[PDB]
């Protein structure tokens, strides 16, 4: 199809591993950003046939989405905080680079955003 699979969100063969940093990016991070109003476009990968997205998956190279964020942090499929961080920065990227400023989408993702940072200022050492 025009869509890629999804992106991997378990590990079988990975050590489990607990950091207070990936406890937080799960427990306060994606949750504040999970239940604010302008989440919704973020909690699922695009799907470029369903939302008419020409050539997405052309500009796209690494799609991310805070769906596959969820469940990467539960399955504790990241070895470090710096690789949540960068799915999340990824996410914000590819909106940006996609669509154009000022389209409602690229509004909610900067609010989106702005709280994440706020919260990444806060990230336990
Ligand atoms: C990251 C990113 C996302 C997107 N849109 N994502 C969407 C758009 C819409 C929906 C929706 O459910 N609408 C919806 C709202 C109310 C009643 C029923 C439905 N169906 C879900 C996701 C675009 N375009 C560009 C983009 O870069």
């Amino acid at each position: 199809s025009m869509n890629p699979p999804p992106p991997e969100t378990s590990n079988p063969n990975k050590p489990k591993r607990q950091t207070n940093q990936l406890q937080y990016l799960l427990r306060v991070v994606l949750k504040t950003l999970w239940k604010h109003q302008f989440a919704w476009p973020f909690q699922q990968p695009v799907d470029a046939v369903k939302l008419n997205l020409p050539d997405y998956y052309k500009i796209i190279k690494t799609p991310m989405d805070m769906g596959t964020i969820k469940k990467r942090l539960e399955n504790n499929y990241y070895w470090n905080a710096q690789e949540c961080i960068q799915d999340f920065n990824t996410m914000f990227t590819n909106c940006y680079i996609y669509n154009k400023p000022g389209d409602d989408i690229v509004l909610m993702a900067e609010a989106l955003e702005k709280l994440f940072l706020q919260k990444i200022n806060e990230l336990p050492t």
